[PDB]
């Protein structure tokens, strides 16, 4: 094998908003390029906790990683809501 | 080395639909009356596999505990996304 792996690490300062809404997106279309089921590996990477889940092909594996499963997963809930008529204060 | 498909097609017989998303509207409802945060209770019993994390006021804890982590939980993915303009199947 030859594990080769240098993340440079950008570290984006913080400065953006609502963020994780730009990241699933990102890693939901990173999924549909590589062609595997964005969903499936979403929902097995929340409840499992690692980032293996997420196929390597773009930054996306690195933007999830760096937002807690927990966050995340609040994030989902709230939205799901919300969209469904309620405002979550 | 462990190439095995898993469809467990566990499938059970239930015959609704959107119930999940009417379902947390009455588990969000639930714990504005108990005067907690829905979003705080909901997103453990998902990640933790703990119904416990529901407050037993309402049938909402017995109708939340129906339903699957995962089956609720890739309903949160798709419909995150789906009303943020992607169409999930």
């Amino acid at each position: 094998m030859g594990f080769t792996d240098e993340t440079v690490r950008f570290d984006f300062d913080d400065n953006r908003k609502k963020a994780i809404s730009e990241t699933l997106e990102t890693v939901y279309r990173a999924l549909e390029e590589k062609g595997y089921n964005p969903i499936n590996q979403i929902v097995g990477y929340l409840l499992s906790g690692d980032p293996a889940y997420i196929p390597r092909y773009q930054d996306a594996r690195n933007l999830i990683r760096r937002h807690e499963r927990d966050e995340i997963m609040e994030e989902l809930t709230k939205y799901y809501l919300a969209n469904h008529g309620i405002d979550i204060k």
